[PDB]
């Protein structure tokens, strides 16, 4: 499914993300935007043979298994066909574990070079939340 902005705001902010972490909500909205378009079924490999999957792009080596990604572990507990559904839940619930492992939203390569240090409050502008 292909999310529009304000929509994808009110599903990400009924899943708990709104200052998780300390980022608010624009700051999510902003990643998913320049990391999938707001397309959860979006999927993109790497170099190093590992594949990122749905909304915010959440990387085979250490959040998922996707069965063709040797040695990489699977820290999320789930299939990385679970990112790619219509429903957020386990892409939201994934994410609220990467923000958390030291690096806050710097693991999000798009984020750190496209919303880091940005008006974020831009992405939610308009929206009923
Ligand atoms: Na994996």
């Amino acid at each position: 499914k292909v999310f529009g902005r304000c929509e994808l705001a009110a599903a990400m902010k009924r899943h708990g993300l709104d200052n998780y972490r300390g980022y608010s909500l624009g700051n999510w909205v902003c990643a998913a935007k320049f990391e999938s378009n707001f397309n959860t079924q979006a999927t993109n490999r790497n170099t190093d043979g590992s594949t990122d999957y749905g909304i915010l792009q959440i990387n085979s080596r250490w959040w998922c298994n996707d069965g063709r990604t040797p040695g990489s572990r699977n820290l999320c507990n789930i299939p990385c066909s679970a990112l790619l559904s219509s429903d957020i839940t386990a892409s939201v619930n994934c994410a609220k574990k990467i923000v958390s492992d030291g690096n806050g939203m710097n693991a999000w390569v798009a984020w750190r070079n496209r919303c880091k240090g940005t008006d974020v409050q831009a992405w939610i502008r308009g929206c009923r939340l």
